[PDB]
């Protein structure tokens, strides 16, 4: 997370942690918890390539990162598809935990949008997770989570601010209907913020527009970052969890 | 380059190098002589976004890296405009160097292939460059040109290839058409030969059947190399280039 | 710390860490209580050179770095006036914190010597520390404190061990009267050890016997760990120590 | 060297670059060809533990490292025993070539100095080698034998210059007897010259009056390079130097 501060302890339940095994259970994304079994994560967190479930575990909300870990098993990896790079798309996953979670104040889950929802450029959204806090820069111990307002930007405007200083033909689309533009030069998520959800509030209700997926570094010029777009991945979702 | 040997001084006279202005005149990508004026790489070595040209130089034919540079100034840079990922495709760029070169023995251009060519497994192939010798392991001082004989594999043989071992369905296509696929765990390309020549030798002439674009690490179990396929591209090719 | 496992809460409690001012307030050094306002710890963590004041900060028994922290600033550091080099020894200095520490059962004072303990082979005694875990290993997070048990051996012995497949000639003294030594080829201190208390119980009284100084790597054959003998430089303490 | 300029291709035919097996013979120290069987070089290149002889191999002057490589075997390694750091001091060695140099134009022996040379400030003295051209900073390719004039400084003047920022007393001499001080801020060695020649012009003879040894970083406020003074083992070298 570029630029914002961190996250008071009452915020972000559905925040959750992904750890690999190695000389210790290493974060290497973040995820949010959309149903007592179930995480929602980036495709490329996990894949394209398959890796052994043992060598995973699940993190729920957690002030500081590794402080009191209660590491969770996962018995399911589901990865869309259509998946193998964040560029081309579909850039989403779910995660069947072992056990449903015994889910409380701190910890619950994220409400997903309505099929219909559209999220305009200028709405209230934050950005969530353990990530680098810029360009190469690793978010120093005690490694608390970290919280940022971003502004969503259109994606049509995002997409041609992606061909600024670049070869690409203007006719070709980089954002993709699947995507969602959100953030600027002072304000992003970063490596590590990966899999983490992009929320928004409407009418009072906290949904989850998007999944951190990719962008060109963090916090760059005319480079925005870029959100797989949960609504229109619902269907492949409510195919998984209830 | 992986496996293989040192090149003989006679051999690749098509052979450059590409070089990034810094604390030296950094070895970053390869490319290949293909008109006096004109050389042939990799789009992803010099884009998607727009950089510098003073910052860049072409070294032809050298046997060692630095050892005697004759840098050239390149006078533009023309980078097809569907690419933005090599993994989408169209990875391929055309160097125009501010003068031609004064063709020698010691360089002179390669042969673009007929569109008509296949380029068949069990054809004869090469590719060459000083990049890594295994993955995450750079070419040694002082730096040789290596060369590699790399068996080709079909299309459809090399996108089930990469299918194994991932979750991508079997309906999503990874090897493009524009793309072509060679080499296995012994013999492969490698970071730093990107944007360099696969040539193959047909009824006596050597033509250059593909630009080296990506592939999952270097000679890794059922991950061939992928080139960009020459033949795709002469159109465009041959817009620029006399 | 090689070897050993991570200290029970209640044990140690005149362990600190010095932190130097940075992106983060990092641990760099280990030291020991031994005055509700003085510090112990190495010389060559703090010197050779003078550096700022205002760049320190000493971090009072904690389970686990980073995580509740209570940084304390220094008014004064005080290095042995013979110290250039740990290898040649009076590698010891003293922290004068600003103000006293109010001491309770999770943190307190540790007992010096008497000038006449030896600490002779046999002694049960252990190193405490947030240092690496072996040769080029950093403890993981969350950095608990860790502890081990490692045997004391005499001088002569410990020097002797030193000229062991190495050039120097057998009348070259290497481990000198200021130095003790302890540790073996499982339990050692290590990098980030340094500075920190080396105590034994004696008579059922915990006494610092030494201070982590150097040695060749942690824990490799004939090469115990080596630290500085705090009842050499009891005078010196005294000085400034009430 | 830190800075000086590239060697012309006619000077210094006395130096050497010493290299360890690995991936690739990587040069690791310097040295000087003092006798057509004998290598002088710095005692912590090769100590104060054993090596293995097989493990190493001397290269006899080229103007580019790695470019034009004849490795040459040593059947003998010789460590002043009296070495243990160079800080120390006795940072002085001999490497025995398995078989003789026939010497050359491009390859002969330097000069050892009479005992009775002091060696001066405003005697001109270079330092040459093919090591780091700053702190941190490494000699870019094509690794062109370097060069730097150095002001020679006295003894106890470069001594006092040590106690400056420092907390050692100044009765305590850290520039010893059998030292030499040389270098300033724009001109000294650095890592990897460590065993090369400081030779100085004396009555139309270059005279080897140097062995670089240490320093604190290089070209440093203060800091000047340190050499271990010839003169002052004269008599150990030629116990083993006809
Ligand atoms: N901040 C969100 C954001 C959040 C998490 C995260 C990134 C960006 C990464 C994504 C990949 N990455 C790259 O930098 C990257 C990979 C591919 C491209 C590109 C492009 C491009 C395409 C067309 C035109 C111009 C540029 O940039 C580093 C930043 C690392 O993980
Ligand atoms: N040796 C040719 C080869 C030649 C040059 C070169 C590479 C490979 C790179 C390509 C990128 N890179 C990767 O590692 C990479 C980037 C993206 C993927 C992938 C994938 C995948 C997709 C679907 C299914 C399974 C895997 O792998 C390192 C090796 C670096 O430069
Ligand atoms: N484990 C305690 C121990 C505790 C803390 C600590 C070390 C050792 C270091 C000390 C320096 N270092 C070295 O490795 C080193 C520096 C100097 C020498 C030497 C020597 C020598 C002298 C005579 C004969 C043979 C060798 O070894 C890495 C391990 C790093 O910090
Ligand atoms: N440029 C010659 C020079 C030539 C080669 C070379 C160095 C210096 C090194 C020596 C070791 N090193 C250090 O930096 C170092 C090791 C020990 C000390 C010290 C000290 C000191 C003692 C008393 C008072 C003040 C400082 O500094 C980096 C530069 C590495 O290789």
């Amino acid at each position: 997370i570029v630029g914002g501060q961190e996250a008071p302890r009452s915020k972000w339940p559905w925040q959750v942690s992904l750890r690999v095994h190695g000389p210790y259970w290493m974060h290497f994304c973040g995820g949010s918890l959309i149903h007592p079994q179930w995480v929602l994560t980036a495709a490329h967190c996990v894949g394209p390539d398959v890796k052994d479930l043992a060598a995973l575990r699940v993190q729920l909300r957690e002030q500081h990162l590794y402080y009191q870990d209660q590491l969770l098993p996962v018995s399911r990896i589901i990865v869309h598809p259509q998946f193998y790079t964040a560029q081309i798309g579909a850039d989403i996953a779910l995660l069947e935990l072992e056990e449903p979670v015994k889910v409380s104040s701190h910890v619950h889950t994220v409400t997903l949008p309505p099929a219909s929802e559209t999220f305009p450029p200028g709405m209230p959204c934050w950005v969530t997770g353990w990530g680098d806090v810029d360009n190469d820069e690793r978010l120093p111990p005690p490694f608390p989570l970290k919280q940022v307002k971003v502004p969503i930007m259109e994606n049509h405007i995002c997409d041609a601010k992606y061909h600024l200083g670049a070869y690409t033909g203007d006719d070709v689309r980089i954002v993709r209907d699947d995507m969602l533009c959100a953030g600027n030069t002072r304000r992003d998520s970063c490596q590590g913020d990966s899999g983490g959800p992009l929320v928004c509030k409407v009418n009072g209700t906290w949904l989850q527009a998007g999944v951190v997926s990719w962008g060109e570094g963090c916090a760059q010029p005319n480079r925005p970052g870029i959100y797989t777009r949960v609504t229109y991945y619902l269907d492949w979702i409510h195919h998984y969890v209830p």
